[PDB]
């Protein structure tokens, strides 16, 4: 086959939804392909009211957490109330990217300009004349899209189309592909994650971090009245872990956390948890060639810490939606062109990374410095500068400047 | 009227007293003259350090002093908002027996005497002012001292005591240091503590060594003898004048919220007439000995700070050391002033490696807005590190005896 | 006029730029020095460097002195002290060694091969080439020196370095991108006449309460001090008049009262800047590339300044003796310089941005640096960051032809 939708995304992440809808009420017919978090910051209200998309999305069903808890040894340290870092609209909230992904579409399908392919496990098909045409698909039954009239093609398809993105996410086949280079990879904790039954005693909106004897604790709402909760350890550490066996790992468990002896009675083996890796990429130069560029995770995957992931990989689809606009406005899509975006973004995609570098190094649990991390981070927030760190952790200065055409009006 | 004697020591403080005791077992004539009529007259404290229990084994003293009424402290606790963040047993610095206790100063003093007014070669002349006399000789003689009515271990008007050399051990406040035109090379102020004792609860111990880093102020508690519970507040140079006005209520209050548990004792108090403002002075006399026949030492030299409980039993030392300069010097009939300023000589090192100590844990009690609320924080990372041990031997314990003469140990 | 043409050109006669030149006339390409016309300390890295090269006789000859140990002070009572020699099991040391003597010592080993060649007194500008490369510099002379080889010359040599320094014109005539510029504060330089209570062979750092002082020997038997200042404060002081900025210093220095009872002005204090550069791709075309400052300038703590630049000039030396092994110089060879150096630059780098949040004068954390300094120098992993920060684990690989026999 020979698709020619004019410019085409790999990977149907939270980034690449919303490059295609900018993309989409433009004009640019576009072609996205897909092979199948949640708490988001006071970046992504700050975005969504920038596109007015804001009612939209908080349409939909979501739990806004007003704040920050730390404590040390079940005795809080540390609190911070995001309504408090700008004067606009601010706070995390717990929204599903299921949600998000399809009230994304649901706007998204009603503009026939677009067309997204799921369950399609993407190859490449480049070109010959110094630049990228595209890439090459095996599909799979079982999709809508909008390029179907129930027909499709569900099989082989070459899909030229100009520019191409990566946004496939942190295990992104797109880095390779393109010849890249990571300037930075960084990987040193995990997160042991597992639900309980939130007691009568806590809240649900809750953004809580423990430094304990034993272990390091986060505590988010899960969707549905129960509480997610991730236990830090160092890289291989689980593996130590399950062999001392579930009678120590739950022993020491709670110890730490006493409220928890309901739901770890009937815990008895380590396949209710799910070890996460808390990996950090970046590419050296995100448009190395003509008619290729990488954006999103593929580019600046970050820790999870302060919830800037998911909002941060937005924010740069954003610019480059808004050089991919203004690029076929001046007929300049040249690599001079497309690499505008990575000059317009790292400014805050490396500052980010540095400051959740910093924050990393709290989680250390080597044998002398770990019994101080608690106290240094209560002297670390309490400095008179601490509020510019949360106002660079948490929200943006200004508002990205972009085509006033990218506004929702209604 | 005029009397002779071997060496005079003005001022009969835990200094004094040892230090004549330590003379009239080597048989000069010594003099001892205290203002004061009894020793119980000024509170000057009650606990001791494991320096005062290393001292008095060196003097084979320790169970003739532990014979009297004492409380051994075993171990000292540091709280931050009622938590425990830091506890050391004085047991694991040294080998030997170390420990804090309290034992009260007239027990210390009385006891003292006991074994000196055995010995008719000692004098002490209780409830006598001294002023002063030099020596037309470019030296100095003795002194002269305006008597009064009191107590006699070997006059009731004005006398003159010419005895060669004389010691000033007048203590922090001190008439000796004008006198005997000394310099202050160190004069140190900053922080007032605010004592006031109460019932002892049954929920606390009583042999506790307990600092608390709370909300509003910081608290300081110890035995107090008779089965209570003296307590100090930590108040800033000036604090206290500003507290009154607030009130008794504001005070009362601010205390209350802090530690919950005074509000049995504070049910009843309902002024400041029930607190004693104790001043946190600590200083240091360049030279010592400056002249011929003249000198300063204990708490009228080098006094100090009162954390750790190193004040009692550094300025003893110090006379201790003072003791064996006087003993071996009229065994040569040396007692010059290059004889006599050999007690600094011997003691600067530990005196001004505990004074700077002090002056380093005297910066946790910093009472400004942001500094308030990181000491805490910071004294526990200090007691979490590698080293801190060497730091509490350097504090509380001596690594070596005072070289001594054998002759000054207690028979046995 | 005058179209030298030569085999390669390197821009700027700095430490890694002399060094570049005596590493290629052992090697025979005929190089062409540019110079128009900082540092006195080394660190142990350049010991272990100069082995590798059998130079280290050769510099030990020369006058210098030889640091052992760092010292940190707190309101004078030390705080940390490290010996370099527990840092490697081979030799290891800082030293006092000026620039003029290091950059004329490896011209009196260079004169000697009249392979080289450098062309004192001489602003150059550039001259690209039509082909999509460069061929090599416009020079407007000036009456200067020469070398073992007097108006305009325009030298087309292939391959032309730049090695302008910190202060470099050449980073915007290539079209090159700074991917991290910093600066936060900066160092007041003075020196004045050694007491007979201090030592020589200092390196100390002393936190007081106004400012913070770093002591390095200065050659002739005196002390240099440099005094930590944030950027944009020494105009502050200045108005604040001397007798203030005097009396603060004896305040924090008292055994500073001899050599400022003389002090009336501040002519006699030079400000430098703690600037620190980094560029994004150090060959972005063909025959055109930066090292040493022109391309990662760093900070001063550590004596790293030196040292790291030399290094880096060292693997481009060896890269373009290996790249005509093949004969292939081209711009896919060229950005293997930049590909082997960056793991250990940009470790140095963030290390010395940490270092630097200790220097911070802001009033809270102003009076917690010496006490945060204190405990990082007490942890179990510090000898680990003493070993990163002053030396290197393994030496650089490259043709053994470099060495220097006898
Ligand atoms: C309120 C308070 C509490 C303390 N608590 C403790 C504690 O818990 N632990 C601890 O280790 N240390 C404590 N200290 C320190 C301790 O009191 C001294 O470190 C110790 O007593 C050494 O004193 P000294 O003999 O050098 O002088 P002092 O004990 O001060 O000398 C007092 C004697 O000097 C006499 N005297 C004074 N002036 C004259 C004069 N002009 N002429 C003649 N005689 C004179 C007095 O009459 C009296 O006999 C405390 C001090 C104070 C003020
Ligand atoms: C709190 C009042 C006392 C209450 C109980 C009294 C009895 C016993 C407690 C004694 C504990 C004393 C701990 C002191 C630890 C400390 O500072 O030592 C340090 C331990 O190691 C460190 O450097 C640890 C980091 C610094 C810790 C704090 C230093 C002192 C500063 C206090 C000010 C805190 C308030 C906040 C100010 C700043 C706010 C921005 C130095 O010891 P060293 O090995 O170098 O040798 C000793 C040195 O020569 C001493 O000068
Ligand atoms: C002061 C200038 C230096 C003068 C002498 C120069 C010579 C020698 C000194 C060389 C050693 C300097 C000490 C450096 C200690 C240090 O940072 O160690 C680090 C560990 O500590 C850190 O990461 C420190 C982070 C930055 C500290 C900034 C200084 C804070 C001080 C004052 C401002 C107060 C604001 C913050 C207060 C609260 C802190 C939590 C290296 O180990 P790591 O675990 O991070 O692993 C390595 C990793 O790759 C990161 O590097
Ligand atoms: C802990 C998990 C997260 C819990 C909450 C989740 C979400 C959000 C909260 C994020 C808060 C992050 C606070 C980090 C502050 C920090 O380090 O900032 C830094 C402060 O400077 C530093 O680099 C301080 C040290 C960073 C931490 C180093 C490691 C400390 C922890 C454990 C090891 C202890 C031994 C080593 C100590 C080394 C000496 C410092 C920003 O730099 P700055 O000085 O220019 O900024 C000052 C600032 O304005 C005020 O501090």
């Amino acid at each position: 086959k020979e698709v020619q939708s004019d410019v085409c995304i790999v990977g149907a992440g939270p980034a690449g939804m919303l490059l295609g809808l900018l993309l989409a009420k433009q004009g640019l017919e576009v072609i996205v392909l897909e092979q199948n978090g949640e708490i988001t910051q006071p970046r992504f209200v700050q975005l969504m009211k920038q596109l007015n998309l804001l009612d939209y999305i908080e349409s939909n069903s979501h739990v806004k957490i007003p704040e920050v808890n730390v404590f040390h040894n079940n005795v809080k340290i540390m609190q911070l109330a995001f309504n408090t870092l700008i004067d606009e609209e601010s706070y995390c909230a717990r929204l599903t990217q299921p949600t998000l992904l399809s009230a994304l579409l649901d706007k998204a399908k009603k503009y026939p300009n677009f067309k997204l392919l799921f369950n399609t496990k993407v190859r490449d098909l480049l070109r010959e004349d110094g630049k990228v045409t595209g890439v090459y698909a095996v599909a799979k039954p079982g999709e809508q899209i909008n390029f179907t009239e129930d027909e499709v093609f569900e099989g082989n398809l070459n899909i030229k189309s100009r520019v191409t993105v990566g946004v496939d996410g942190r295990n992104s086949t797109m880095e390779k592909l393109g010849n890249f280079e990571l300037e930075l990879d960084y990987y040193d904790n995990d997160l042991l994650w597992f639900s309980f039954e939130k007691p009568e005693s806590w809240d649900y909106n809750i953004y809580h971090f423990y430094f304990q004897k034993n272990y390091n604790y986060l505590f988010l709402p899960k969707l549905g009245g129960y509480i997610q909760c991730g236990i830090s350890l160092t890289k291989g550490e689980y593996q130590k872990i399950k062999k001392e066996g579930i009678e120590s790992f739950k022993e020491k468990i709670l110890e730490d956390m006493p409220i928890l002896k309901q739901h770890f009675d009937t815990v008895t083996d380590f396949k209710s948890f799910v070890q996460l890796l808390c990996r950090m990429r970046y590419i050296k130069d995100w448009a190395k060639e003509e008619g290729c560029m990488l954006i999103g995770d593929a580019a600046h995957c970050v820790t999870p810490w302060g919830a800037v992931g998911s909002t941060l990989a937005m924010g740069t689809a954003v610019i480059a939606a808004d050089v991919i606009y203004k690029g076929f406005k001046n007929n300049d899509l040249s690599l001079e062109t497309l690499k505008q975006v990575q000059s317009r973004r790292k400014e805050e995609v490396k500052m980010i990374q540095n400051l959740q570098l910093t924050i990393e190094k709290f989680l250390t649990r080597e044998p002398i410095k770990k019994e101080i991390a608690p106290l240094m981070f209560s002297i670390a927030t309490k400095m008179p500068d601490i509020t510019n760190l949360y106002k660079k952790l948490f929200t943006r200065e200004f508002p990205l400047d972009i085509d006033e055409s990218f506004i929702f009006h209604d």
